[PDB]
């Protein structure tokens, strides 16, 4: 060994700027000798809803359904639906998880929100006492690669949309950090669509360039102060 | 006369704490003589995924699928999927929209994130320009009614999960304010699974009692400072 990378990718269109950034991630990490896996959520028609279908066979209480409880129990009893256990297997084996998505409403698209809701269950991603620093996925790196509609000016502390780190908190701290990940600095590709075919190629290339030294990188301190303070 | 209310409700179990909060809201608004509609997302089997199935007419650009561009043009042409347009009709008629959901990863369950992704499209909820204070849904009130797993103390600036207002940002500001809603103070029912019987009953009745005077409330100043202080 050797390192393993999972790219969780959430875009409808392979020719898109998200497609290109995913293809460049695959090419470059593959070049370096890395083991690479991609979850293309839309091509998988990945199920985003948290429902009782997520548990196979019979339920620990079919009278009052409690998703958190029943999925925890199904995880321990190897009874989670196979789309979920497949995703968990890829996360278990990965040293680095990259999420590649367009910003939808200051967050992840719903299909990707559902991956997080469904795959990162109690028992697998976290437990009492295994959370934040002690989360079950400790030692793994996570990285957000996000494209925006709005320009970098719009995302400053006194722009319309506030500081980028404001929306990153629920994903980076609330989700990734809670599960044990060390979170690398986000990669935000601002406003690809109102940009020349040449600021674009430079955005794709700095992503490609950045992946070259990805393993030497230091994890951000994932704190309230990092996201909000000075 | 004569207010209209929409409750967008995202929970699997009618007998849950969310279910109760939703029932008391129906009962209380109904008692006041308000017109009440409930979108029960899980029971509608609501589609969270933003796909090309959401447009039924000729695509603007059939070679490269762009979801934001296609749904904007489908909106103006009236070729959006009818599940989207049924929701837009409920929103259009409403004076107040209440979101009732359990916090999933510092945000909304994916089914409800899909509601926001698919229903609040360009042309309907905002335009460029015509957002934030100029958003197209100006005039309407919005309220988040959220239940948590973590306690109020968790949930504080010096607690593990940070201040509760940190995770409201993408939802209150990035989504609702952007579309032009005035945002009412969120209702957060902290840690109902941990609470005693009387503490739960008191939480239900606090919601009930708040709704009695709901139309006399001023919105919050929905800004970086309200969310983040400092
Ligand atoms: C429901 C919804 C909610 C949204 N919410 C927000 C929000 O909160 N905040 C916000 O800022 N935005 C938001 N947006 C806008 C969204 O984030 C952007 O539309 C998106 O990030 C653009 O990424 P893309 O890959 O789809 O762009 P694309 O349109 O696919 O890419 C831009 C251009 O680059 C070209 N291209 C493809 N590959 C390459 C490459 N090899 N090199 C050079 N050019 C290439 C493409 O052909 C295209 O012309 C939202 C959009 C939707 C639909
Ligand atoms: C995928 C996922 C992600 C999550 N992420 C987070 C997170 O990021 N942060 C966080 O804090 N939490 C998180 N949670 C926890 C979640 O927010 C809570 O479990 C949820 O808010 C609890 O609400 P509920 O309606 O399901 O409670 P229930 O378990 O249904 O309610 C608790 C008790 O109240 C009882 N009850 C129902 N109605 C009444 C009434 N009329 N009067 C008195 N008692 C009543 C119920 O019968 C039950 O016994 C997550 C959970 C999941 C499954
Ligand atoms: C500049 O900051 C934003 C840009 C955009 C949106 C939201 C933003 O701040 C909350 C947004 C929602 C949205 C929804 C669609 O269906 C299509 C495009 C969208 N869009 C953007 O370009
Ligand atoms: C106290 O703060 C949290 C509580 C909980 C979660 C995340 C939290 O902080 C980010 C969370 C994720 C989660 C996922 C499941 O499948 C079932 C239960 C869950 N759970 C909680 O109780
Ligand atoms: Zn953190
Ligand atoms: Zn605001």
């Amino acid at each position: 060994a050797g390192k393993k990378v999972l790219i969780v990718y959430a875009h409808q269109e392979p020719k898109s700027f998200n497609g290109s950034l995913k293809n460049v991630a695959v090419d470059e990490l593959s070049r370096q000798g890395c083991t690479v896996t991609v979850s293309d959520l839309y091509a998988m028609n990945f199920e985003p809803r948290a429902t009782d279908k997520d548990i196979t066979g019979t339920l620990s209480n079919p009278e009052v359904f409690n998703y958190g409880v029943e999925t925890h129990e199904a995880y321990k009893q190897r009874s989670l639906a196979s789309d979920i256990t497949d995703e968990q297997k890829k996360v278990r084996e990965a040293d680095l998880v990259i999420f590649q998505f367009p910003l939808y409403w200051f967050s992840v698209p719903a299909i990707l929100k559902g991956w997080m809701d469904r795959v990162l269950c109690q028992g697998f991603a976290f437990d009492i006492p295994g959370f934040y620093d002690s989360g079950l996925l400790q030692g793994k790196l996570a990285l957000l690669s996000v494209t925006t509609g709005g320009t970098a000016e719009m995302y400053t502390k006194t722009g319309v949309n506030g500081d980028s780190r404001y929306f990153l908190w629920p994903l980076q701290h609330g989700t990734l950090h809670f599960c044990g990940f060390k979170v690398l600095a986000p990669q935000i590709s601002f406003a690809p669509e109102i940009a020349s075919e040449e600021e674009r190629k430079g955005m794709v290339a700095a992503w490609s360039q950045r992946l070259q030294t990805i393993w030497k990188e230091e994890p951000i301190p994932c704190t309230a102060h990092w996201h909000f303070g000075q």
